[PDB]
């Protein structure tokens, strides 16, 4: 009769946690219930409640909710709740039970391709939506369900995107019944891209217009309306997102990698998993963080040139974070052409991986660092894939039937044509074996 | 008391570190039959006297209890070690007791997501305790990963034993095809795909084709191509794919384990299997009838077959009572479903997509097999076989990724003679801000008296 959501409201909270300008002096601070969005800002946990339990207790309490289907713990993210949203009431949360991703030992690739042992790759694309935003929106959505509630007028979500940030949103919104709403320009509209926010039964709109006028009427309709937007509380998603770290670091019976390497789409990426690795050294958990890599996508931003440049020129789409973030690690930025991102994937997919093409840039820098003697071939290295491979088939069938313009594909795998006679097929398999 | 851990060491090596007399065993045996014959692991059998089936020394087995199983399990879970990392091989005793650790073949599968269906088991089923196990959020977005490890280790293990093994081969372009190349290639183990040209599609092998598959288009048909591939195999040492299928039995049962092991050890009410293979139902059958005949568990949960409409004589015979039924291959099926007082249903064409699109509706993106799972959860409600209570856990075999073109083509309005009643197509608006209020007004269907 009774479902997990009651079986654990059968059982003062001294953990809080608050917007704060990031990164700065003694200061200001605003309330999760708020809608602030400014510069950035962070979510500021009470570190002081925090550290009243040491870091045998922190573990201990993570370990024991390993591999549970209570309710919320059952969740990668919300196992860590005191650390994520404290306040929240557990029947606001929103969880699909994200997060408890795959961290796989890529042992072929590691040792074949790069002369390393103890190469693994964090899989946080291999989830419900295919993407690693769905970490962020179990938090954002959550958030959202809670002031709704508070009767706080949120009559639902908005969204003028048409990628993984959206798929995620609109997943976690039709969950909790909140409605959904995509603000788009007609020329931008594809159905392909598109797919899960409309299997999802978010409100798709197709306007007459571009991005411009688009961005103009979401201003107009969400200053009438009770309508937050994705990348508005965006600080929110990081809360969910720093736990894939604290994960690498739990799966691992709380080893600290030597190096992790993030594919810097994003730029948030980077600092959530900074985040993670942070909270967990300062609390005890461990007694350091790992030296990390923003792999980037060459000419992405300004940001591989600024690592160059021994971060001198830079001045406070943002790399802020991503910039405190590698000072705080001594950590390195590393690029990847479009043709070596590609040619790593094949090379990656051949040893029986499926990976995406950040995945690949993030094996590029990996191969660069290697060479550079900057990373030794016995270090733990934690490579983390963003979205799940089968997000980018058409790509991939691309590369293998050497079709995509300006690049050689090297290490295509096409079908091989042969005629229906035992004597030429087994003549190809002698060959190939 | 030992010595510092190598860091050249990786968890393989790491795990070397054991040598007394192993008292676990398994070999082939007859399916379902009485006193006789017997075949080993390293054979390769592959029928009898006419399936195989792999048993396991129950006696060796049931010299530890219950509690020693669920502990020993139990303490597997969440470590990175090798290769207890895998939700099959955390399992190792039950599935390949004698494998050596060194020639497993794994990517750490397994360890899916069981996810609590809330809203849709309560908006759509008047249900409290709906789970879908996701056997779909895996590396190759399929259930067979648990089966390909097992094959794929035991070949590899062979390959070893300089029993000639040159590679494996392949005649399918789904699912299976995808899982085993991605574990040959893990295994630097040749893998071959044998297909009529007219039946290669790119996007189909996109898998095994990144995976460094050695994939044949050739200029023949189906028949053909099983008449070479007979020739091939005769000439050369190449295992066939749905050949060793006995063996996958052994991985994919550990998914029902699994989901016990995530219930803290409690027995659900029901399981609803998707059956296009029709291995998928015994695999879990044998799964859970495992635990509770080793004291884990004390029962085991009743289940149904969710067929697609005139998929097999299956449906029809369960109609039947079995009464007509004489032992493609519904033999393991059907034992399974006797043994565990089970039921079959079917959902049309039709409903499984509406299904599909009603549960992703509520924040799911599954595949069709879990349309057809939950058409038959509707049904055997309605029918009042199945309570508003029942812990009812529906298995998803493969990730909703994989049918984006299907989801698409529904929610234009683009399946040829279907109502695609519950399509959700984007909606045209003109850029002008009355106009814009007036469709969200509606949407979000503020009105007191239409409301």
């Amino acid at each position: 009769p009774h479902r997990t959501e009651d079986n654990i409201r059968d059982e003062v909270n001294p953990f809080s946690a608050k917007y704060v300008p990031f990164n700065a002096a003694p200061g200001s601070t605003e309330s999760y219930s708020l809608d602030e969005i400014v510069g950035l800002l962070d979510v500021e946990h009470d570190m002081e409640a925090l550290k009243r339990f040491d870091g045998a207790y922190w573990r201990d309490l993570f370990d024991s909710r390993v591999g549970k289907s209570t309710w919320p713990y059952g969740s990668g993210v919300w196992s860590k709740k005191e650390w994520v949203l404290p306040e929240i009431d557990d029947d606001d949360i929103v969880s699909a039970f994200e997060g408890n991703s795959n961290l796989f030992w890529a042992e072929r690739f590691g040792k074949q391709f790069l002369g390393m042992n103890d190469l693994w790759v964090k899989h946080c694309g291999i989830s419900h939506t295919g993407s690693f935003k769905d970490l962020g929106m179990t938090v954002l959505v959550s958030q959202v369900n809670r002031l709704r509630k508070m009767k706080r007028p949120v009559v639902g979500v908005g969204c003028a995107s048409t990628g993984d940030t959206s798929a995620a949103l609109s997943a976690y919104c039709a969950s909790a019944g909140i409605p959904s709403i995509v603000f788009l320009p007609a020329n931008k509209i594809s159905m392909a891209q598109l797919v899960q926010p409309i299997a999802n039964g978010a409100f798709v709109l197709s306007i007459d217009t571009d991005f411009d006028g688009c961005m103009k009427l979401i201003r107009e309709i969400t200053a009438e309306l009770p309508i937050y937007l994705a990348n508005s509380l965006n600080s929110l998603r990081l809360e969910g997102q720093k736990t894939a770290a604290i994960e690498i670091l739990q799966q691992f019976d709380w080893q600290v990698p030597d190096w992790v390497i993030v594919p810097g789409g994003n730029l948030g990426n980077i600092y959530a998993f900074y985040k993670g690795f942070k909270m967990c050294q300062e609390l005890g958990l461990v007694d350091r963080i790992p030296r990390m890599v923003c792999a980037q996508a060459a000419n992405a931003n300004p940001l591989y040139l600024h690592y160059k440049s021994g971060w001198k020129d830079f001045k406070p789409v943002s790399i802020d974070r991503a910039v405190y973030a590698l000072k705080k690690c001594n950590g390195i930025v590393e690029e990847a052409t479009e043709e070596e991102l590609m040619d790593a994937m094949a090379q990656a997919d051949s040893t029986g991986m499926f990976i995406c093409p950040h995945t690949g840039v993030a094996l590029t820098a990996l191969f660069k660092l290697r060479n550079q003697g900057v990373i030794a071939p016995t270090d733990r290295t934690v490579v983390v894939s963003t979205a799940h491979g089968l997000k980018f088939t058409q790509s991939k069938i691309d590369y293998h039937s050497n079709a995509i313009p300006d690049m050689a594909c090297r290490f295509s795998n096409p079908p091989v044509d042969v005629k229906a006679d035992f004597g030429a097929v087994m003549d190809v398999l002698k060959s190939y074996l």
